[PDB]
């Protein structure tokens, strides 16, 4: 029971309960925000919502309301900043903000989702720098990885590399897929049993729990970089070839 729906803001036309068949492989949903998932039903299809303060403060996710939203919605887990390593946030800045605003939530917490960049001061390098800046004063349960690349072998080596750099830590993968042009179905088919087998991986969320039509209209940048082959829904709102693996 490690799988989750990476559920975008534009997903009002779709029903998260489509990818929940009661077998209990799919357990979680997050929407990059602290507001409840926008859905066709207005519910989360029996999945546990994970609030996310994905920027330091926004109109959609006001950090002044993070603690009140958490208490009001009953989250068991919270995610923090989305890809600060490429969004202009220094490790020291992230550590200070995380201690002020995320530390106080007395639930399960993940450090910010970092990219798979190999550039010094991005990706896992940035993450190490933030753990240094934290100076033992950050409270967290999880490190949170994104990965986009061209093969299962590369993905497997990256997760192994993160584990070798952070051997004590538990990992959440809040976004992952191949870049455009690969065989997304074969990748996820290999990745799900690999991740299900790792004791130090708690949750994974394929990019992305939407349809090709919604991804094209609302996130043309993701279509450029990933394509529409990892969408868990068809335009008809049913499970795609990738969605079918989630069950
Ligand atoms: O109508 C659905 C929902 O819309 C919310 O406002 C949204 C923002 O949440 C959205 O924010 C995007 C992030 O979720 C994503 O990670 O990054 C992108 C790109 O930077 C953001 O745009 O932006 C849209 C587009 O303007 C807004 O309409 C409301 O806050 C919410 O109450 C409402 O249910
Ligand atoms: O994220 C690690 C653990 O955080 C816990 O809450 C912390 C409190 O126990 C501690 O006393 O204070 C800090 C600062 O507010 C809290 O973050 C959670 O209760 C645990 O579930 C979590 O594993
Ligand atoms: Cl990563």
């Amino acid at each position: 029971g490690k799988r989750g729906l990476a559920w975008p803001w534009y997903n009002s036309p779709l029903d998260p309960g489509v990818l929940n068949n009661g077998d209990g492989e799919v357990v979680a949903i997050y929407d990059w925000e602290t507001y409840a998932p926008p859905t066709s039903t207005g519910g989360t299809g029996g999945l546990g919502f994970i609030g996310m303060q994905g920027t330091m403060d926004s109109d959609s996710s006001p950090v002044a309301q993070l603690a009140t939203r958490q208490a009001q919605q009953g989250w068991a887990t919270v995610f923090s900043l989305n890809e600060p390593d490429i969004n202009g946030i220094t490790p020291a800045e992230a550590a200070s903000w995380y201690i002020e605003w995320v530390n106080p939530l007395a639930i399960k917490k993940a450090l910010p989702a970092v990219t798979s960049s190999t550039t010094s001061g991005q990706g896992l390098s940035w993450l190490s720098e933030m753990i240094s800046a934290c100076a033992g004063a950050c409270y967290f349960d999880y490190i949170n990885l994104h990965w986009y690349g061209t093969s299962f072998a590369e993905f497997q080596a990256y997760i192994e590399q993160a584990h070798n750099q952070f051997p004590s830590y538990t990992i959440v993968i809040s976004e992952f897929a191949l870049t455009n042009g690969g065989n997304q179905v074969a990748f996820f088919e290999s990745a799900f049993p690999f991740l299900d087998g790792l004791s130090y991986v708690l949750l994974y969320f394929p990019f992305v729990a939407t349809s090709p039509a919604l991804l094209q209209a609302n996130d043309p940048g993701a279509v450029t970089t990933v394509g529409t082959g990892s969408c868990l829904y068809t335009n008809a709102g049913g499970p795609s070839s990738v969605g079918n693996l989630m069950y």
